[PDB]
């Protein structure tokens, strides 16, 4: 009789559950409480699902799953479909007028899957996570999608559900999740809530409505393409330029060596949300030779200054087609890891003149506690 | 006055004398015919030069110097200055536009030294070592330094025999010494020699003309930065990676744990030269939790593969820049400890279509023998 929540997200997928009065947001069998949306395919036939599938992704690049979200539930012809295929390093061919994923899955046999077939392999984990933690089986769900999706990309979402074996019970858009975390369905009266969603790959920004507990979604937009992978990009560029001019080797061309970078830029960014300074130290770089570089969030905020000022144009373009002003907004909702950017915070604050926004939820965790808190009225 | 021969090596230094019509390799106290370039200065104010230096480093590492070779007679501004300080745990401080070593000597006192002083306390130790072993004081002395060694850094390694009361009545280039080891300075004849030696921490590619005796070094190249210390490093990411894997255990925290599994890494890579197995087992690794690992060749070549590869790049670049083809090369001399990885042999041969390299001296010791041939016909 359990129902999860489940943040079934671009680049990360997050599990929750409400127990005792609380929701428990789910550590998987790493102790990660959000875990990557990613699938590998190893030449010796196994299925890796999560931390496993991304920490293999360098060395298997054509088998590695990863951005399903982007194609599930499109059609071949859909512009958006048009775009991203030729940036994933995975084959994606059309079958019936649909983007399918073709991966070797070792034994010399090549397997073709639906967008929804992939998706249904990370909710299998998710499903895996929560079984362990709760000790019972788990075949009950309500699974956030972003708001814009229309009918068939929810169908698939909730086939994707079927194929792991869960029933995908309800559907509900990820800004009213993470309007639902902060208890603002529980407020009296109408309110304008603005959530401000920025993850790994994506900006999305909503104008919700609430009124005696119902939502309303009554504008979206932002950037399909910003989102931190695009900040990591703007160091990655800093400090390969500033490696050939210190040492005069060019690493472009070692995909191992930009790999390995990489990773340290990820963790440096992450670090410089709590601290000034990050130490970028890697052991036999680049033909023996060694990096080391301290970035400074200062750095760091001037090589992204451009992207970070245009997270506001959508913001102010949501409270035109709203027909509201800055001052209408009750309540600011930020949420996704990116949100954890001092720089970020500090520009959403400043444009709604010293509007503090919502706080008390992890952001990275906050659109999977709104779905536990609907699984759990479910329950 | 009896004269030696002393290798000054980056890693590791080795001292010669030509007696009774033969070279002898003197071993040190410890009986070992190699000796750490290795400076350590204990809270107690004791000065430990060579194995003792080197074995308490993990212990001290902030005041045990090595790699003084990569400083000696170098400006502050030199690019390859600025790189490696960044690496060096102890502190390099700019005096007169100089780099020095700061290290605590004890009893609340720090000490500046200039990279030849280090070098100096080197010296020191294997004129100990030569004097143990003839019974008479060595005041005399032929030092081998990099053939791309330039004035400032030939007299920076004279100035470190004077301080060490050493008369270098010549300073040979390594390459040079290397040859005539092999006695290839007594051939009749124009015969171009690709010298190829692989260190701890650097690699040296030498093409030598010798005519009737007589030697021109015609093109240098190489990695700089590239040595068996980066072949460990390769084993080290694989076992920390794969230990994590099986026992739920991260030891890249634990300085102790690294420190053990570089020790038995480094053992078994020399193993794995002469067989093609080796054990790594360390009992109370971490937090009482023991390792047991085997290594193959097959994986150790794996793992390494690529930086292996790469060491033939800058052996077609001294071809080209001598105006020769590989049809060419009369004489493949292959020096440093890292040359007895058999791939590196197998790719140097498969490189000069079969062609087998000089074989009879010591690999560690040819450069030592070669200077101790030199030292004995100014004797
Ligand atoms: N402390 C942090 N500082 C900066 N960025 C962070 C931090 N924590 C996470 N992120 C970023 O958040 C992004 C992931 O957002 P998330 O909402 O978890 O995923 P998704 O892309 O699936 O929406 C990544 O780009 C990651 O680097
Ligand atoms: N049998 C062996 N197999 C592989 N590497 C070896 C072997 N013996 C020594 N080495 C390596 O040789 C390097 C030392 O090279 P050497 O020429 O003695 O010193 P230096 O770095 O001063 O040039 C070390 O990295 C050591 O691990
Ligand atoms: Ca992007
Ligand atoms: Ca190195
Ligand atoms: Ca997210
Ligand atoms: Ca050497």
């Amino acid at each position: 009789g359990t129902v999860v929540g489940i943040d079934l997200g671009t680049t990360y997928s997050c599990v929750g559950v409400f127990k005792n009065g609380r929701v428990e947001i789910i550590a998987n069998d790493q102790g990660n409480r959000i875990t990557p949306s990613y699938v590998a395919f190893t030449p010796e036939g196994e299925r890796l699902i999560g931390d496993a599938a991304k920490n293999q992704l360098t060395s298997n690049p054509e088998n590695t799953v990863f951005d399903a979200k982007r194609l599930i539930g499109r059609t071949w012809n859909d512009p958006s479909v048009q775009q991203d295929i030729k940036f994933l390093p995975f084959k994606v061919v059309e079958k019936k007028t649909k983007p399918y994923i073709q991966v070797d899955i070792g034994g010399g046999q090549t397997k073709t899957f639906a967008p929804e077939e992939i998706s249904a392999m990370v909710l299998t984990k998710m499903k895996e996570t929560a079984e362990a933690y709760l000790g019972k089986k788990v075949t009950h769900a309500v699974v956030t999608v972003p708001a814009y999706f229309n009918d068939a990309q929810r169908q698939a979402t909730k086939d994707a559900g079927t194929i792991a074996g869960l029933n995908v019970m309800r559907i509900i858009n990820e800004p009213t999740a993470a309007a639902i975390a902060y208890g603002l369905d529980k407020r009296e009266g109408e309110k304008n809530i603005l959530v401000f969603d920025l993850g790994g790959g994506t900006f999305d920004v909503s104008l919700l409505t609430i009124d005696n507990g119902v939502f309303e979604v009554v504008a979206t937009n932002g950037d399909t393409h910003l989102g931190g992978e695009d900040f990591d990009q703007r160091v990655m560029e800093h400090f390969i330029k500033l490696y050939k001019k210190k040492t005069g080797k060019d690493v472009r061309k070692d995909n191992r060596a930009v790999q390995k970078l990489r990773r340290e830029v990820e963790k440096a960014k992450r670090a410089l949300s709590s601290q000034h300074q990050a130490r970028i130290e890697i052991e036999s770089f680049f033909e023996g030779e060694d990096f080391s570089e301290t970035l400074t969030r200062a750095k760091f905020e001037e090589l992204n200054m451009d992207l970070f000022r245009s997270t506001m144009k959508p913001v102010q373009k949501v409270l035109e087609d709203s027909d509201l002003k800055k001052s209408d907004i009750d309540e600011i909702v930020l949420v996704g890891g990116s949100t954890r950017i001092p720089k970020i915070q500090q520009l959403v604050k400043e444009f709604f003149n010293g509007k503090e926004p919502s706080r008390g939820i992890n952001p990275d965790e906050a659109v999977a506690y709104g779905a536990a808190v609907q699984a759990g009225v479910l329950s």
